[PDB]
């Protein structure tokens, strides 16, 4: 009489391991893609900026393989980390591999010739790239 | 009467508990003495090239202290990673540890004087070993 | 008839379960919490060392927070791991932290000037802190 | 059941990392300090 | 019958995962902060030295955030690492971040004008910085 | 159960990383210290 | 070995190999203790 409580026990224990595959399986694949996916790296350089009165243009080169979004720009003061003009752009900016786009600082900000600017782009991914340059 | 059909069941209990304490030393064993090996690492260095005619003779020397085998030897382009001569060598030279031995490319394929080549030699385990040299 | 049986090993089960959570719970803690302190890190470094005739005096500093006994010395030669002079001290010595002790090698060994001379002290607990100088 | 094995196993995990503290200490003392002194 | 059990089973597992989530809970928490605070790291520089008599005085600077003890000082010989004088400090001097303290070396010790002497001091938490002065 | 290792080792690495740090600004002040006074 | 010897707790004992064998100098060597129960401590060194 145990014995066919034994044997059900054994089914549903069966069963239960099934599940567990099942959902192991499941989740293996999509975290370990997913980590594979995010493990991929991305690469920006700016060439060169230019101002025209109170505004600067900067062109970025997409050196790696993949597409790439631009989402801001800044105006970093010297060892301070402090902005003095940027922001969100207005609508995002997507530079293909191997070519180039020109991206403008939001906003106005003037500056003082002759001193000492940080200027930096940054990605939709968070992929980070700068430069400086004399404000004529 | 359900006490006999438990103790039935304890004792099956019990031999398939053996019977898996068996088996997992066992594999246990097995698996991990091949892990232990495997981990084993494995050296090779060539010390000079030779060129005669249009045939590369290459002397290997095992840095390490286990016997190894040369299966193969290629000679690649520059940066391109594709072979102009190589093969699976007639008969895989065994180099004992300590001692050197003289390896020649497999096959005949010309070469352009003062050109960037790349001499490659390959173990029967995989480990890889080369260098380059200036075509006479 | 068989209820009574099967009620009694129902029992029966109840007061094993209970004994076997019982001892669960207290190898748990009791191994649990032993790899608990066990976990913990020793620091040991030696400031200086001087030497009187042929007595070889080691200063030990207690970086840690814990108490820290020093149980052997030795004066290891170069690139051979072999020592010269060694052994058990007569009485462990303790530093505690944030404090400093004086170290004698125990026994008297002959030295060389000029040598490669490795001075080294282990705890009690297996520790290893040392260091090497220039006999003069 | 499976816990005690875990519990186990993180013994022995720990063990291997004291065992693989005591090496590192030496080996670091030894060969930084035999580096110091051909640095002369 | 089993089943009742299977159930007990079922719960004192529970109870032995709860417990051990417990225990890794404190665990992990005293480990890893343990290890974040003995990664900081201190940095001590010492700007002058003065010798009045047979007794040597250090300026040091703490050039760090965190407050720094001084516990010993020696005066090192060129290129054997022995000391020649030195020991632990009556009392431990506590410098401020910012600030500069004086420390002499313990004991008195006769010099060699136009010798060469390193001068060392080590902290507390066993932070290094030394230096090197023509004697009058 | 590995996360226990992981944390051992991660503490390994840091006492390592001090010990390393320890002599590494003792070696640099005596280096430095003994170039610039000959130097004279 | 001839008697098993015993290690106290936080000491220190000195073990010889049993037997004699020859070495080369210069030459790879592991030495090898093993416990009553199992347990497996050794190094290597350079013999002279």
């Amino acid at each position: 009489e145990p014995i066919v409580a034994a044997v059900l026990l054994i089914v549903v224990a069966v069963i239960g391991a099934v599940l567990v595959y099942l959902w192991f399986s499941g989740y293996v694949t999509r975290a370990t893609s997913q980590a594979e996916q995010l493990s991929a790296a991305e690469q920006l350089k700016i060439e060169a900026v230019s101002k025209t009165g109170t505004t600067v243009s900067v062109n970025v080169r997409n050196v790696g393989e993949v597409p790439v979004k631009i989402a801001s720009a800044y105006v970093l003061n010297a060892t301070t980390l402090t902005m003095i003009c940027g922001g969100s752009l207005t609508s995002p900016q997507q530079i293909d591999p191997g070519t180039i786009q020109t991206i403008n600082v939001p906003g106005t900000c003037n500056l003082i010739a002759g001193a000492r600017y940080i200027v930096k782009v940054v990605t939709a991914r968070g992929t980070e790239a700068a430069a400086t340059f004399i404000s004529p």
